[PDB]
DNA sequence: TGCATATCAATTTGTTGCA
DNA sequence: TGCATATCAATTTGTTGCACC
């Protein structure tokens, strides 16, 4: 399933527009990157939840010349399903 | 940030009511999990995508009779964010 | 896209049960 | 959500760069 696809099935549980329903997805969407990326946490309470989380530096390895070198220190995006999801996924 | 403040702060970038969005948003959310459930990978654009992942049985312990034992294989939700997310959490 | 080094390396998650 | 076990043990991603695995 795609964007799009999304859109549709979503239109319909809630009756909305095409057009409608992909404007509000979108706006949830690049609202969850925005406060994920200014360091809020997104809670979606059963579906789960969105953080940034902080990366330390870490030795690897150069696959071409075999040399260590360090990968520098990071910001990642994390997702945290919640226990609905997690059931849906794998009914106990 | 909550699905209610998510709900409030949609509701005005799109143009849409609070009992409007939020009805979207929910029925997006439901749709994403019962996807990932029946087997399908949801993909959107500009964000990332959400896939359900196999995990073999695992060794634990019991904290309470701090006797090992065997964790069952299970399948979990898996979020990947796409470039967008992570470029804007960690600026290149 | 996928996949590859390192006898990696920092990281996530779950295990019970109750508060 | 948290705590509290293992001198845990699977998991993930990334290092640079080809077209394999």
């Amino acid at each position: 399933m795609n964007k799009g696809e999304l859109v549709d099935a979503v239109a319909e549980k809630a009756s909305v527009t095409k057009k409608q329903a992909d404007a509000v997805l979108t706006a949830a969407l690049e609202t969850i990157i925005e406060a994920v990326s200014s360091g809020d946490k997104v809670t979606l309470v059963g579906f789960g939840s969105f953080e940034s989380r902080e990366r330390k530096a870490r030795e690897g390895r150069n696959p071409k010349t075999n040399e260590k070198m360090e990968i520098p220190a990071t910001r990642v995006p994390a997702f945290s399903a919640g226990k609905l999801f997690r059931e849906k996924v794998a009914p106990p």
